[PDB]
This record gives C-alpha cells, sequence and structure tokens, in this order.
C-alpha cells in the first residue's frame, strides 16, 4: 500500500501473509484459530499462510507457516466485478495464538457509525517496490453515496470505499485480501481500485464483511 509507513510490531497479530511458489501473493486475516479470510480472487494451488510475520525475509521466531485444506470462495463471487470478493481459507494446522498471532473480532453492525479506519499489507509501495516491513495507512471510509459516484453503476451492496485525500494512501498490488480495519473491528477486505493505486484519484474498493456473518457462520460450522 501507498504512502503509509511500517506497521507497530505489536499492533497486527491477526496479519496474514499468503504464499504461492514461494512469492507474496496476497494478505489476509485470522478471524478464527482455523480460519483466514481473504480476497477470493487470491484463490490459487498451494497455498502457504503465513501467520505472525512482520518482515517477510526474515526467519522470525514468531512467525508459523501453514498449508490449507479448504478454499472456501462465496458461491456468488463475480470475478469480472469484484462482487462477493471473499473466501475462508481453512488451515491445516490451527493457530498457535501467541503475543502476536490473535484473532481480528468481526464487524457485524452494517450500519456502524465508524470511519476511521486503517489498512495493512505487503503491497507496492509508493515508490513502485515492494516492502519487506510490513506496511499500516490510515484512511476513511466514504458514504455509499459518494462510493457508488465515484464508480457509477459498479458498486454493489456487498462493497465499501475507503481512501485519503491528503496523501492517496491506498491499497496497492499484493494487498489484496488484508483487512480493512475500523473501530478495531474488521469491516472490509482489500478487493479492487484505482491503478496505478492512489485514492486521490478514486477510492479504493473493499468487500463489505458485515455481509457475510451469516455465510462465515455457517462455513466454519459445517
Ligand atoms: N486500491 C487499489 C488496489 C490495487 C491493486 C490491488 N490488488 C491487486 O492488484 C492484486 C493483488 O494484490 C493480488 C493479486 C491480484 N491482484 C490484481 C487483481 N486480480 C483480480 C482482482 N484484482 C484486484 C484489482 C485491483 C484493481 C483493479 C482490478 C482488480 C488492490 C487494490
Amino acid at each position: 500500500l501507498v504512502h503509509g509507513g511500517p506497521c507497530d510490531k505489536t499492533s497486527h497479530p491477526y496479519q496474514a501473509a499468503l504464499y504461492t511458489s514461494g512469492h507474496l501473493l496476497c494478505g489476509g486475516v485470522l478471524i478464527h484459530p482455523l480460519w483466514v479470510l481473504t480476497a477470493a480472487h487470491c484463490k490459487k494451488p498451494n497455498l502457504q499462510v503465513f501467520l505472525g510475520k512482520h518482515n517477510l525475509g526474515q526467519q522470525e521466531s514468531s512467525q508459523e507457516q501453514s498449508s490449507v485444506v479448504r478454499a472456501v470462495i462465496h458461491p456468488d463471487y463475480d470475478a469480472a466485478s469484484h462482487d462477493q470478493d471473499i473466501m475462508l481459507l481453512r488451515l491445516a494446522r490451527p493457530a498457535k495464538l501467541s503475543e502476536l498471532i490473535q484473532p481480528l473480532p468481526l464487524e457485524r453492525d452494517c450500519s456502524a457509525q465508524t470511519t476511521s479506519c486503517h489498512i495493512l499489507g505487503w503491497g507496492k509501495t509508493a515508490d513502485g517496490d515492494f516492502p519487506d516491513t510490513i506496511q499500516c495507512a490510515y484512511i476513511h471510509l466514504v458514504s455509499r453515496e459518494e462510493c457508488e459516484h465515484a464508480y457509477p453503476g459498479q458498486i454493489t451492496q456487498n462493497m465499501l470505499c475507503a481512501g485519503d485525500e491528503k496523501y492517496g494512501k491506498d491499497s496497492c498490488q499484493g494487498d489484496s485480501g488484508g483487512p480493512l480495519v475500523c473501530g478495531d473491528h474488521l469491516r472490509g477486505l482489500v478487493s479492487w481500485g484505482n491503478i496505478p493505486c492512489g485514492s486521490k484519484e478514486k477510492p479504493g474498493v473493499y468487500t463489505n464483511v458485515c455481509r457475510y456473518t451469516n455465510w462465515i457462520q455457517k462455513t466454519i460450522q459445517a
């Protein structure tokens, strides 16, 4: 993501890194000891999930690596429009929770007030390179009306818009599937937006997680 800075070391215990073929693919969010949430467009064979990570190159004492035994994409995911861009990953081994690995509670209230948020990820930074160190940026939710004006005809009830008019802080390539956190609850997942990235042009678009309470619950319990 662009125009942010490195996250406080203890502030992102829910952040996951998704790899395939040995390279970063996407972000993700631990929401249950057995389950990571991410974007549907992040699905590829042979996913490796890393928890407890801060710097990608380092072999950190806190990190946990796991394969995936079930990837559950939402049945109504529409790849062309990114509608319902959400996927649940069942870890081959339950997360060993610690001071640096812990689930993030979901925002269940679709009408939630809070528009002050942050995003996290190892996606492309403003210089065009990919960071070793996890980045964080504060951004703000826009209203549904303004979201709709920014992308006429293309925004569904399953999407949220967020951005930053001061610097253009925005998610970028490599950040997909990572958390939009508002009021310290999981509010969204990085899904799509402007390319090149930068939210002064238009806001980033996020999967609206509150819409999926029932589906997440049903899936985790099957
Ligand atoms: N906020 C702007 C933004 C720009 C890029 C991205 N993510 C990506 O480009 C991305 C990624 O991080 C990991 C794997 C694949 N992608 C690209 C992608 N493929 C399908 C959907 N997407 C995200 C996307 C982002 C912008 C326009 C169209 C699609 C997310 C947000």
